[PDB]
């Protein structure tokens, strides 16, 4: 009947059945309680996903708050990288986090994040869209990689010899790129744009 | 007599009815009123179905894969991202349908001409490739988040703005009233400005 045991079991079930197979019914079953028992901790699948996402980001310490002396640039880098590693620590992590939003218990943290960026000279709007850009990019990079790896198993492999010369060279790079370098390339573009943006402002 | 276009039209309607998770070739054949081998000639499996749905969405909604005459690379990437976004938004789970795709052989000339264009404008082949991939990833991400949040919205209590701190309240107001397009355009402009900084560094 403990929140913590509910969440630990649910994380285990996530890894066993993935996000699409997860239900409150199967969690009640794995826990051995009557639906209304579970209901009081987790009212529906959506609330279960929301709780799972809070737990993942908490336990992997997604970097929501800047350290003293941390530049805004490094702060956004650390936020992205730590979020990414939190998402990659659980089956369908990115999918679980895709639908989340700040809970009331997180409003102080969220406010402090925006306060930090606006203290650097970003407008509220720009601080907001910066954080959102880093979030959606990070989600997109993880989700695209995951799905590309499934998809290439359900389709004939491409034939390199059929590729015209630039594309062939492109193909060869991407064979070797790795997920983390793709992610970091985009991340750095975003940070560099924000710097330019902050100067102009 | 079943034509490919009918398969695709009907599959796009079924996508809207049941979503990407619920879409199956069995349900499509039932919808078309045909036996399973008749459909199979057109789409061998669910992956082939998604591949063909993505191609149709991007074709119909005129995703900007080809630069205009005299178009700058900046305007090219803006138009690519924006048009791709609207294509993904045209159908339920549209971003998820495009998420697993890759160039087909029939698109290799398109993809070549895109790399030729970007290198002509002064990018290395490597940075031309990674630029396009970063814009694509950002655009998929934005629409993934938009479409999932649309569903999530109806499965939980709505927040209470009056209990929010000042800056977060201002943020909430912005997102509720301006919707997802300004946030998307902001991030796109960041990527373009980052790419300009990259050309300067490689000067
Ligand atoms: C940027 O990381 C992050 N993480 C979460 C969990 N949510 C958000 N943004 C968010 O929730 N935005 S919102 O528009 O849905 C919102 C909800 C409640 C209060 C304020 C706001 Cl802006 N970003
Ligand atoms: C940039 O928009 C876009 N659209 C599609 C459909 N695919 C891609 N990229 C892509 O397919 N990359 S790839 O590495 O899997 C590839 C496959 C075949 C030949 C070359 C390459 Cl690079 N981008």
């Amino acid at each position: 009947l403990d929140k913590s045991k509910v969440i630990n079991s649910a994380l285990e079930l996530l890894n066993e059945v993935g996000i699409e197979g997860l239900t409150t019914r199967k969690l009640a079953q794995k826990l051995g309680v009557e639906q209304p028992t579970l209901y009081w901790h987790v009212k529906n699948k959506r609330a279960l996903l929301d709780a799972l996402a809070i737990e993942m980001h908490d336990r992997h310490q997604t970097h929501y708050l800047p350290l003293e002396g941390e530049s805004w640039q490094d702060f956004l880098r650390n936020f992205a990288k730590s979020m990414r590693l939190a998402l990659l620590s659980h089956r369908d992590g990115a999918k679980v986090s895709l639908g989340t939003r700040w809970t009331e218990q997180q409003y102080e943290t969220a406010e402090n994040m925006l306060a930090f960026l606006t203290q650097q000279g970003f407008s509220l709007e720009n601080a907001l869209y910066a954080t959102d850009a880093v979030r959606v990019f990070t989600l997109g990079a993880v989700l695209l990689d995951q799905e590309q790896q499934v998809a290439k198993e359900e389709r004939e492999t491409p034939t390199p010899d059929s590729m015209p010369p630039l594309l062939r060279q492109a193909w060869e790079l991407k064979v070797h790129q790795g997920a983390e370098p793709a992610f970091l390339f985009g991340l750095e573009l975003i940070i560099a744009g924000l710097e330019k943006q902050l100067k102009r402002e």
